[PDB]
């Protein structure tokens, strides 16, 4: 129930209207002392640095309604230097911070318009981890409960690697909706975000997110889909 | 039954007689293009590089009967280049390799010699990842069919991290069969791996696996266990 798939589970919302946007939480992400090589540290990419050690640095901010088009290039002028910068209004969060350094965690759900075949392509500088369906995300409802519990990862680019970019196709009912978890590094210089999808209804890509991504309350007895 | 639990799932093999010591595989670890920044290569911690991305590395050798004092240190001249180095003779591989830069896997089964609380601790420069169990290691007398289907891991050190060095702590069973599985990296400069226990019997710390590592024949039914 937490493994990754190609028919993921998804979930069926009472009568709470559910609310714009996703979740966001941003947090610090230190250089290592001057002089060190190389400048920037690789705790990103201890096995628990995305489930628990994320935790242990400087929280910065909580914001919900985080939607429309969430891609972004920063340009840094150099390595090994702290930058400051400004993320896409699309993230509700308008004070500058070190955008060559930082780590951001969102959560909430995706809704289909069409039932059938979706194919998500993502790429990031430096690093982008995606979960996505109840288990494999978070359980229906019951996301404060269950947070820490994700599973191995439907999707992830690594910015060096032999999947600089990748993608997700997984079959979706439209109106239904889906737990969904990314997870975003910048260790130095410039930052990218990239996460767009087509279907196999037609040829238009998606990357304004406006009409899909949603938060729901948690409630006493869960969500689970019912279709 | 792949998770990493405190009371472990053992083996019990029937009446072929268990083989001394682990296997052990052998692969390249190339340093990147001249020029690069860092020098080494970052692919030992994508998060498959344990599963499947060591695979398509060169491969080196493929030795059974590993056992003895397994605990290594290789101190080179200088970092960013490849350097010649020898394994200890418990690893029955008598040939040069690059100490330097290379991934080591081994695997087999543990047997103890007391019924008890065991604590095993491990440090790697640069990486050391520690399965231990049925299912979260592979499943009994059926490596060959489950080999790539580790759980999460019990134990894993990282150096230059928060977990320089970890411990794992289960209760076991004397003269049951638990499957391990020890996964190595060195990506620059030196190299160095430790690996021992102790138990709650007495206060000596074994380094020496003479009497505890085992290799078993897979077979056509499996050896689950039998206590
Ligand atoms: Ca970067
Ligand atoms: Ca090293």
């Amino acid at each position: 129930s937490k493994d990754p798939t190609t028919f993921p589970l998804g979930c069926s919302p009472d009568i709470t209207t559910p609310k714009k946007g996703l979740s966001m939480e941003l947090y610090s992400y230190d250089f290592r002392k001057k002089g060190s090589y190389p400048c920037w540290d690789a705790a990103y990419l201890d096995p628990n640095y995305p489930r628990t050690g994320y935790k242990s640095h400087r929280l910065l901010a909580k914001v919900d309604g985080v939607t429309g088009n969430i891609n972004f290039y920063y340009h840094a002028t150099k390595g090994c230097t702290p930058q400051l910068g400004h993320l896409p209004a699309s993230y509700n969060y308008p004070k500058p911070l070190t955008m060559t350094n930082f780590t951001m965690l969102l959560y909430g759900y995706f809704r289909p318009k069409v039932t059938g075949f979706h194919t998500f392509t993502i790429s990031a500088d430096d690093l982008l981890f995606v979960n996505f369906g109840a288990g494999n995300a978070f359980d229906c409802c019951r996301r404060d409960s269950s947070a820490d519990h994700f599973g191995n990862y439907q999707a992830y680019a690594i910015w060096g690697s032999k999947t600089a970019k990748d993608e997700l196709t997984v079959h979706l009912d439209a109106g239904v909706y889906y737990p969904i978890r990314l997870f975003y590094n910048n260790i130095g210089k410039d930052g990218a975000l990239s996460f767009t999808f087509k279907t196999e209804s037609n040829e238009n890509t998606v990357s304004d997110f406006s009409e899909y991504f949603f938060s729901l309350d948690d409630t006493e007895e869960g969500c689970p889909g019912l279709i």
